[PDB]
């Protein structure tokens, strides 16, 4: 059986062919240059976890790709309507949606010595050091989705001089229309020394262009 707290995916309708298992609060990419990215046919999604699948994380481009929000507490004997899912997100009942975040040096030619800490509206604050892989920032029940969640971004060198590099605020927003996340940043809250580019749908890459 499927656990109410985990998910599982099989390469054959009615659970046949091959088997796979995924814990809550994880993200994977299953693709090999557009062919066997699918690797699914029957899956089960526990009554206290959700799945979110995204073709090629389309950025509201002039072609909508393929996307499905596997309803928390359901079984899918076939999803071939949405063969398009080169990215997979598996999230607990505690977390409504989650966002890929990463840090890149555009001035500090050292890495690891630069540590960024982000904390959205009373969430589990997350700190990552420039050189680790993409961090995941889960967000709890955020209803209505089109609301703007207040968030705080602060980045500080872990090595002398270790002053606050920048300290400011940011705003995140969600859209269930295509499971898109969008970030709103203004000179009144966000600094002019870091910027964040939308590398993909639900994927944000912060680059530091001024140590001040
Ligand atoms: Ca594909
Ligand atoms: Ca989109
Ligand atoms: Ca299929």
């Amino acid at each position: 059986s499927v656990d109410a707290n985990k998910v599982k995916f099989f390469f054959g309708k009615n659970c046949t062919g091959e088997s796979f298992e995924y814990n809550k609060g994880e993200t994977v990419r299953f693709n090999n240059g557009d062919k066997w990215n699918d690797k699914f046919m029957s899956c089960l999604v526990g009554s206290n976890v959700r799945c979110n699948i995204w073709e090629h994380n389309e950025i509201d481009t002039p072609t909508p790709g393929k996307f499905q929000e596997l309803a928390q507490g359901s079984t899918n004997n076939d999803l071939t309507s949405i063969n398009g899912l080169s990215k997979f997100q598996v999230l607990p009942g505690a977390f409504q949606w989650a966002v890929d975040v990463k840090i890149v040096n555009k001035v500090n030619s050292t890495a690891g010595s630069y540590e960024m800490t982000i904390t959205p509206y009373q969430v589990d604050k997350v700190a990552c050091k420039d050189g680790d892989d993409f961090v995941q920032l889960p967000i709890p029940k955020l209803t209505p989705p089109d609301s703007e969640i207040v968030s705080h971004l602060t980045v500080r060198q872990t090595h002398t001089p270790y002053d606050y590099v920048v300290n400011g605020s940011v705003y995140f927003k969600y859209s269930p229309t295509t499971g898109q996340v969008t970030v709103i940043k203004k000179d009144e809250t966000f600094p002019k020394n870091m910027t964040v580019t939308q590398d993909d749908n639900t994927s944000f890459i912060f680059n530091l262009n001024s140590e001040k």
